[PDB]
């Protein structure tokens, strides 16, 4: 039911924007435009802009046709904004930086589909405000990503937990957790400024759902992320939960492409016990995050909320 | 002017403090001298050209129309903001000619409208300072998007090369924040809505058009510092020339060898566009004259006047 008709929106949005007659297109940038639009936004599976309707329905207690148009519409602003924020991250990840262009046409589409269809409503501003903000956060994570990579690019001493969790707030969580169920409320009448407890537990969320990746990489059925010098939380623990010959087993072994060397790394992980230690700070992060959740004094909200920490779970 | 530019300057480092710790981005110390250092690289350097010109305009205005130091302190942070946007652009450009260009380009446009929100939320035309903003965005972004098809991919077989393509070009890329969105800040500022002014905005834009087809000009005939290009010169002599002639465009253009391009310079000599662009000048500063003229408010006419003054010739 909602399959069928949230996909309809992507061609009614995509239809609408192209025959924006505010700028002059001819058959041919018609035709790029249109490219770069079907390539980036429709194709995946669509997990937070259906994440809009869903939070939505839940938060209701009888939804009409127009309610789920807007919500499905809100949805697809936030699969556009992850399409522009997905289109840079490909860039940063390893004859054409047409991508950047690509990527900069998708972005100034979410503010047109925004002003296109809540300008009337009253939380117009609020929409706005919510996508700058997710926007601008998203991009000073990439920003902090960059500086840390490169400054991580042999003195491992960059790698704190303090820059491992501003990385994963700004960067991802606040696109990935906060922006898809901030847009039910804003559709649902709600103040978004008398919600900090939920925003702040949604961003942990996503802090936890990064933490569970970097350890999923390093232990399941193959994952990279030693030999890639990147900045994952097991690395992080490892470094001031070691000795100092570890450190120096650490320094000597890290961003090192030779499985002898990176299974030097899994072993002094292992000899460390970063499983367990895993498995504690799960357990610890699921009991918070249930606990203060269950704080909050609205229920749908909590419903959504352990909806969401149900799903990411020991995943 | 510069005993009242020394103020403007001062904004700058006001927006940057404000700017660095917004506590709301969680930054630590190193990255806080990472986005400084990417501000102070791009923005406070140039001339100043079109963030003076948003409080010039502004001053104008009311002038015609008592100027206390919040409305100067807010005229310029509206300059400022023009001139952080302008920067992101030509990042852009640079780039559209290790990968941390696009990032701190980006940074640079979302510091905009922070700085918009920051200082103009409380105002009833919050709202359109944003779309003017955005629509000038949208703009620019969408007039790389028309040079990346046009010139680097509708290479060799110039025929693409048009005045309408040229003049669409022109006015999206460029004219939309060099020309309107300074002029378009004072009037938000002065209470104006701007849909009632589409003859000044269509003529700013025409003004974008005016100063693109001069710089082509001087670059194939001129020294400062520093082929196949969509110049003017070139869209001209393709319809202003006969079929051997087109022979020797085809032939030459594009061509990376001081024979071809001399063979190119003097077709273009002998076609007289030297004297072609001293007519579209003469005749672009009177047509625009006359419809600045046309318009009703007479404070709107001296800063369009001021505009066509400042670019013309130079």
């Amino acid at each position: 039911e909602l399959k069928s008709k949230f996909v309809k929106v992507y061609s009614v949005l995509k239809k609408e924007l192209l025959h924006d007659s505010a700028f002059g297109l001819t058959d041919d940038s018609r035709n790029w435009v249109e490219r770069i639009m079907d390539y980036n936004v429709p194709g995946g599976k669509l997990n937070r802009g259906l994440s809009v309707v869903d939070s939505y329905k839940l938060l209701r207690e009888e939804l009409s046709d127009d309610e789920i148009f807007l919500a499905s519409v809100l949805g697809w602003s936030v699969e556009w904004i992850q399409a522009y924020f997905l289109v840079l991250d490909d860039i940063m990840d390893h004859v054409g930086m047409i991508a950047i262009n690509d990527g900069l046409i998708l972005r100034n589409h979410v503010p047109r589909i925004l002003r296109t269809h809540f300008q009337t409503e009253h939380y117009y501003l609020q929409l706005v405000d919510l996508f700058h903000e997710v926007e601008c956060q998203t991009i000073a994570g990439q920003m902090l990503d960059l500086i840390t990579t490169l400054a991580g690019e042999i003195n491992l001493s960059s790698y704190s937990l303090p820059v491992y969790q501003q990385i994963t707030l700004s960067k991802t969580s606040y696109y990935s957790f906060y922006l898809p169920v901030a847009c039910a409320l804003v559709m649902l009448g709600e103040n978004l400024e008398s919600h900090d407890d939920m925003k702040d537990i949604l961003l942990e969320m996503g802090t936890y759902f990064q933490v569970q990746d970097d350890y999923l990489d390093c232990f399941g059925d193959i994952g990279t992320d030693i030999e890639d010098n990147k900045c994952t939380w097991l690395v992080v623990q490892a470094l001031e939960h070691c000795n100092e010959e570890q450190k120096k087993l650490l320094y000597d072994n890290y961003g090192r492409k030779d499985p002898k060397q990176v299974a030097k790394v899994k072993e002094l992980y292992k000899t460390l016990n970063l499983e367990d230690l895993f498995t504690q700070y799960e357990n610890k992060t699921c009991k918070k995050l249930t606990k203060s959740i269950e704080a909050l004094p609205n229920v749908a909200v909590q419903a959504v909320l352990k909806s969401f920490l149900a799903k990411i779970h020991k995943r």
